[PDB]
């Protein structure tokens, strides 16, 4: 039955390809399969690409935008404009050399190359992957994307335009646990967001509802806050999605499980993945993305804070027990 042409087994002959551009991925675009800034540039393109999508402004006669139509790379022109899409130039350049070569569509790269990108970050899930998407598109329209300084309203009602709904918003953001910034404090460039940038966990959960104790630059940036220890950098957005009642209980119940989180955040990607698209239209080629190692650390509150330093939000649910560590505040070293 079907067998690719370097020996590996797979479900349909459409999924065949895909082994060739895993190998240049990781070798070339990954630098040998690691997990530094080419795994956390590609989670903001499939998000950017992703979210370009609005079924209001369609219902108002105008293109509400083709969701993940790979339309970042098509139309790199008109999207890097936009004031969310700095620092991608240089991802989107790499990735359409890729998506040229082997003849597969933008939107189906970006989406294969996030599932891949966090195959080499511990922790991971294994992210579906479906091919098919046409590689036709046209520019996203403007304004459609999240901003660090945009109130919780604001974001909930432009995602769950989008279709997310609170909690999902929520589920979405563990791939923070994954992140750092380089524009909005540059003084401290690739300041980490957790103090695990390169493990697919639950700290940052746990660390954006300590309270805010230090500013780790020179200055503060745009929509920077205040956060639990040196080298952490935290921005608004998270703060306040923590800590809103509406998002909160969600927040509190992604802390003390990377089981529970993986889950949440791998069905949370499969339903941005298809944006634009009919999933039943498109080809399951997910048996082509390999495992990610497994992250064997236990949940914890960093450098000898405890309970007593979370600003617990959400009434009706009690804080999990998570456990505590005998350090001094930890400093963080930039993300790699
Ligand atoms: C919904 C609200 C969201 C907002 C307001 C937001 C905002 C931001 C901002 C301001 C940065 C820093 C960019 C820079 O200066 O370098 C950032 C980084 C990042 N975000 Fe988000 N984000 C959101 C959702 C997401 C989602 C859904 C994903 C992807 C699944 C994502 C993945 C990341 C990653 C991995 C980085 C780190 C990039 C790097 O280290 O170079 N974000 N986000
Ligand atoms: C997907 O569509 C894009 C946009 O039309 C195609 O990209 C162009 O490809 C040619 C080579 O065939 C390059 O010289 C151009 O520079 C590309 N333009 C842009 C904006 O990237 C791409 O080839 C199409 N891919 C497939 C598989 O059809
Ligand atoms: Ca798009
Ligand atoms: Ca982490
Ligand atoms: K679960």
């Amino acid at each position: 039955s079907v067998t690719c042409p370097g020996g590996q087994s797979t479900s349909n002959s459409q999924c065949c390809v895909w082994f060739d551009v895993l190998d240049d991925l990781q070798t070339n675009f990954y630098q040998g399969s690691k997990c530094e800034s080419p795994v956390r540039k590609i989670l903001r393109i499939v998000f950017h690409d992703a979210i370009g999508f609005s079924p209001a402004l369609t219902a108002a006669g105008q293109f509400g935008g083709g969701g993940a139509d790979g339309s970042i790379i098509a139309h790199s022109n008109i999207e890097l404009a936009f004031p969310a899409n700095g620092g991608l130039t240089d991802t989107i350049e790499a990735l359409r050399a890729v998506g040229i070569n082997h003849g597969v569509s933008f939107g189906d790269l970006i989406q294969f190359a996030t599932a891949v990108g966090m195959s080499n970050c511990p922790g991971s899930p294994r992210l579906e992957f479906l091919t098919g998407r046409s590689n036709s598109s046209q520019p996203s329209p403007p304004s459609l994307i999240p901003g660090p300084g945009n109130t919780v309203t604001a974001i909930l009602d432009r995602m769950g335009d989008a279709g997310f709904s609170p909690d999902e918003v929520v589920d979405l953001l563990a791939a923070h646990s994954l992140a750092s910034q380089e524009g909005l404090n540059s003084a401290i460039f690739r300041s980490p967001l957790d103090s695990t940038p390169q493990v697919f966990d639950t700290q940052f959960y746990i660390e954006t509802l300590l309270k805010g104790t230090t500013q780790p630059g020179p200055s503060l940036g745009f929509a920077e806050e205040l956060s639990p220890f040196p080298g952490e950098f935290r921005m608004r957005s998270d703060a306040l999605l923590a800590r809103d009642s509406r998002t909160a209980c969600r927040w509190q119940s992604m802390t003390s499980s990377n089981e529970v989180m993986g889950q949440r955040y791998r069905a949370a990607m499969a339903k941005m993945s298809v944006l634009g698209f009919d999933r039943n239209a498109l080809t399951d080629c997910s048996d082509v993305i390999p495992s990610a190692v497994s992250n064997n650390a236990a949940p914890v509150i960093p450098g000898g804070l405890t309970v007593d330093d979370i600003e617990v939000s959400c009434p009706s649910e009690p804080f999990p027990e998570i456990a505590t560590a005998s350090g001094p505040l930890p400093s963080l070293a930039p993300a790699p």
